[PDB]
């Protein structure tokens, strides 16, 4: 139900080995760690959760873009790219969170499908 | 030293009356809110800080995109758009944070001079 | 070797049934029709060419974004989204041309892989 | 009535000295070039046309992105970025064509007032 895809707009390639941390907001308001992983050679990260665990809630996906650029010798603008959204408010959906990275810019898009 | 500009990709216009909150990261790793405003008729927000107060640090700019889309009667995906950056790491700079908004996508860019 | 993917940034979905026309620039400078098709239910168009036909050259991918919006009742800004690029200049590559559509904006990205 | 603004997503700056050519579609479906310029130190190009000459029609704005990246020593994907639009269909408007450039990606947006 949740996939993250990261692309590099400088090289026109997948952004490989990008760390991603996902959090869910608890009923106390705090950000509870929910899942993490790193992007594969295709720039994708699958397997973060399951339909049953991925309940309604407010989720945050934090993509460690700074470390990605630093490893390429670049000092980028952003510390990270953070995507915050309410999920499954009108029933279960599949979410693809895509990010397109440049040193001084990022774009993010959600593709939401009803399986 | 800090300006925010917001555009609406649906209407082809400045995004007017968008709330923007700015925070500085505190020593305890919490976000200390210290400036806010809303975008003008040109989609711009000026006057958030001054040269003397805008010292090196990590800053967060939160743009209340959800409220903007709700006011237009359009279903949005994100809660907000957040920009987090280390400022002034090599000297004081002028920063323009530009955001281009769609209901299920946004982009943000920094123009640093 | 050539795939086109189109997404709708208003609904967070694939842009389905989008017409795409591909042209190649001839040695006379004119744009020669090369391939066409329409995006599937996943927003993707595959099967446009083959490794052997997709020689070095300058290609244009024209995505009929206006008709897509018009069918949704919208009068968009752009007539189309046109992506023009030199292909295979340093040997055969696979190209994914992605476009992200809004009524008054579009983004386009190339992912280029070496198989 | 027509301004072009170009930003560089790699450097976090205006894209300076970028060539821009504007064309109007002719009755024979050919593109008739009629204005050009290059972006200023602020990434902007003003003064392309006037209210009287900018009549309804289909216009193309071609931004020479390839030359810009070559001048920076960066390998680019696209030949150029092209924006094609019908102008003034509902009255005269002011158009700002904004482009945000990366070597393998670009976005373009219209701000129409
Ligand atoms: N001014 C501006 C233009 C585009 Cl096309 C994208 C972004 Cl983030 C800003």
């Amino acid at each position: 139900p949740l996939m993250v895809k990261v692309l590099d707009a400088v090289r026109g390639s997948p952004a490989i080995n990008v760390a991603v941390h996902v959090f869910r907001k608890a009923a106390d308001d705090t950000w509870e760690p929910f899942a993490s992983g790193k992007t594969s050679e295709s720039g994708e990260l699958h397997g973060l959760t399951t339909e049953e665990e991925f309940v309604e809630g407010i989720y945050k996906v934090e993509i460690d873009t700074k470390s990605y650029w630093k490893a390429l010798g670049i000092s980028p603008f952003h510390e990270h790219a953070e995507v915050v959204f309410t999920a499954n408010d009108s029933g279960p959906r599949r979410y693809t969170i895509a990010a397109l990275l440049s040193p001084y810019s990022y774009s993010t898009t959600a593709v939401v499908t009803n399986p």
